DNA sequence: ACGCTAGGGATAACAGGGTAATAC
DNA sequence: GGTATTACCCTGTTATCCCTAGCGT
């Protein structure tokens, strides 16, 4: 009846560690939901070769949110977030939080469905089959945007951030979108690269689909002026 | 003058892989 | 006393979210 306590500072081999996992063999729907949108959104779902089953490698800004993501995922996250500081070519300190998942076969799944040759593809049946609400605001609050940054604007258009999709990869998503929850995306581009455009007519309806997942301190990408 | 949005910046992501601690 | 495992930590790189100049109105 292994405490994940008693891991913290084990070598990755130890006995107790895999003792520990077969505590877990599936993805609670929460956990599933989540992490449908956080592979859309800022997670690295990881196997190389070296990796036996997929882990999870976590890194945000937000100390708030990373601290929210680990508690989603608690069974499988052994050490807490860690500050990470990097000088970039402009001589510039950055400061981010990290954290990761154990590998687990509980992983795989979701791993196999998104990996492909080792970039993120999008399923046709993805958003039918899999895409719920809480998806969607955990894909927002990680590649979520505004049209318009002026703070007193009153349009209210939003952007999901898929740059790193294929073009007809995003045409998929938003035809799905648009009949699963009755959106009215459409595509654009930013750098020659697809996005979504959310426009000001859906903003009620997408509100009231993601804000009561949006946790207190990411609820300022989807606020405007009333 | 003002509302929108295409063009572009320095990160804030996403990745891939080295190091070193248990089991035999 | 190699060899297999594998959690944590280190290094590469840039497409992101975010900002704003400038155009149509
Ligand atoms: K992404
Ligand atoms: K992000
Ligand atoms: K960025
Ligand atoms: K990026």
């Amino acid at each position: 009846i292994i405490n994940k306590k008693d891991l913290l500072g084990l070598g990755p081999n130890s006995k107790l560690i895999k003792d520990y996992k077969k505590q877990w063999t599936t993805l609670s729907k929460i956990q599933e939901e989540t992490l449908i949108g956080n592979i859309l959104g800022d997670v690295y779902i990881k196997k190389l070769k070296r990796n036996k089953h997929f882990l999870l490698q976590f890194e945000w800004k937000n100390k708030a949110y990373i601290e929210h993501i680990v508690r989603v995922f608690d069974e499988y996250v052994i050490s807490p977030p860690t500050l990470y500081e990097r000088k970039n070519h402009l001589g510039n300190k950055v400061i981010t939080w990290r954290a990761q998942t154990f590998e687990h076969k509980a992983f795989d799944k979701l791993g196999y469905y998104f990996m492909e040759n080792h970039k993120k593809i999008i399923k046709p049946d993805l958003v039918l089959n899999y895409i719920t609400e809480r998806s969607l605001a955990y894909w927002f609050m990680d590649d979520g945007g505004k049209w318009d940054y002026n703070k007193k604007t009153k349009n209210k258009s939003l952007v999901l951030h898929t740059q790193g999709f294929k073009k007809e990869e995003v045409e998929i998503l938003i035809n799905d979108l648009n009949i699963k929850f009755n959106l009215n995306c459409s595509i654009k581009f930013n750098k020659n690269k697809p996005i979504i455009y959310i426009p000001n007519k859906d903003y009620e309806l997408f509100y009231n689909l993601v804000n009561p997942y949006i946790i207190p301190e990411m609820k300022y990408k989807l606020l405007f002026n009333v």
